[PDB]
């Protein structure tokens, strides 16, 4: 296993624009498009990320694409912000793909809103951190991926994913 496989699992793989569990359109593999009420605004923004006239439908390959590059983005997003570089660091490479999965679904800003487990987990206190973080509106909505990325987080282990 491995991030990609992780989040090809949490994410699913659809090939038309469909609203994600916030009524967002999205496509591909946990792509947003836009948090626009429009389709025609999400039409849009997919051809202008396809590069042609998509017509709300892609090719496996051109999700796969988006996906790359959006693993790639988070990454560097973590790398590149102060809050979550140190923990990033501090963690094995099990725990990194815990957090990398954290970040491509909500945002580095997001992430970084979880202050007290972020300093748990770099602390290396796995059972609190993992506590800790179920108090969240994230782990309300979407509580089974939550509990597979928090289980993730508590062993580093893949077990939530076999
Ligand atoms: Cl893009
Ligand atoms: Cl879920």
């Amino acid at each position: 296993m491995n991030i990609f496989e992780m989040l090809r699992i949490d994410e699913g793989l659809r090939l038309k624009i469909y609203k994600d569990t916030e009524g967002y359109y999205t496509i591909g593999i946990g792509h947003l498009l836009t948090k626009s009420p429009s389709l025609n605004a999400a039409k849009s923004e997919l051809d202008k990320a396809i590069g042609r006239n998509t017509n709300g439908v892609i090719t496996k390959d051109e999700a796969e694409k988006l996906f790359n590059q959006d693993v790639d983005a988070a990454v560097r997003g973590i790398l590149r912000n102060a809050k979550l570089k140190p923990v990033y660091d501090s963690l094995d490479a099990v725990r990194r793909a815990a957090l990398i999965n954290m970040v491509f679904q909500m945002g580095e800003t997001g992430v970084a809103g979880f202050t007290n487990s972020l300093r748990m987990l770099q602390q290396k206190r796995w059972d609190e951190a993992a506590v800790n973080m179920a108090k969240s509106r994230w782990y309300n909505q979407t509580p089974n991926r939550a509990k597979r990325v928090i289980t993730t987080f508590r062993t580093g282990t893949w077990d939530a994913y076999k």
